[PDB]
């Protein structure tokens, strides 16, 4: 449909295909093009490469989707540009491979302080899961655990680092490059889109056989139901105004429980 959905079809037919063959290698062609894209802009745009850097999930096909947003056609606000993508001087999908579970691991250990050469997430990345888990302790235990409390106080956590780039009041977490990209709840419909996915990517990859079934449905997620149109519309787990209703909210405690909430990467 566009050059975006064009990766994304071929990504995904050749993990399908994968998947059948020997049951890849995790995820194989995200993978590759996770690592692909990762080095072009670490290579090419390091700015940009800052910029996602503490974004980066270590599920490739997290990553994948968190960096192109192949299925997003509503709005300007992509978190690398049409330009450095598919413009004159874009990546356009080139191969940039070699090693790559070598290559997409070493891509973390690069979240210090020399790379940025500053936020704490390339200073202390640890330090910052010790902000965070205060966080979560005070939502799920000094807190009304109620659907009228707990969406509300997630949605007040990334609000604060929103605006003012802190958790509990220590900062700055994350450059302002990833803060202005993260404007209007967007980091929050990333990291639900993060705990979706990742429960259903390790449950695919958990079972004993391969069905298609269960590998569309993933994608279907990704398209009409997280696109990338409208981040606080597209909330599910975590839209405050949906409050199976406390199905919902178990996903919720589990979300702000898990460590997708107010994702940060880290070397290991």
């Amino acid at each position: 449909y566009t050059p975006r959905t064009r990766i994304a079809i071929e990504v995904e037919k050749a993990f399908d295909d994968c998947m059948r063959q020997n049951w890849c290698s995790v995820n194989n062609p995200y993978l590759a093009k996770s690592v692909s894209l990762l080095s072009f802009l670490s290579l090419n745009h390091p700015t940009e490469f800052i910029k996602v850097l503490p974004l980066i999930d270590f599920d490739p096909l997290v990553t994948f989707y968190l960096l192109l947003e192949p299925y997003k056609t509503h709005g300007d606000d992509f978190l690398i540009p049409e330009t450095i993508l598919f413009g004159p001087t874009g990546w356009n999908g080139t191969d940039l491979y070699q090693s790559a579970m070598l290559e997409f691991k070493k891509f973390f250990t690069q979240i210090t302080r020399q790379t940025f050469m500053v936020p704490i997430c390339y200073s202390d990345p640890e330090t910052v899961h010790s902000y965070t888990n205060h966080v979560r302790t005070e939502i799920l235990h000094h807190n009304a655990v109620n659907k009228v409390t707990t969406p509300n106080l997630v949605v007040q956590a990334y609000n604060e680092l929103e605006q003012t780039n802190t958790i509990r009041h220590y900062g700055p977490i994350f450059p302002e490059s990833t803060i202005n990209a993260l404007r209007f709840w967007k980091k929050l419909w990333q990291d639900e889109q993060r705990f979706v996915i990742h429960g259903l990517h390790r449950t695919l990859m958990d079972q004993p056989t391969y069905e298609t079934s269960e590998f569309a449905e993933i994608v279907r997620n990704l398209r009409f139901s997280r696109p990338g149109n409208n981040y606080i519309n597209e909330l599910n787990i975590t839209s405050p105004a949906m409050y199976a209703p406390n199905d919902r909210f178990a996903m919720l405690v589990a979300f702000i429980n898990s460590t997708d909430f107010l994702y940060t990467a880290i070397p290991e």
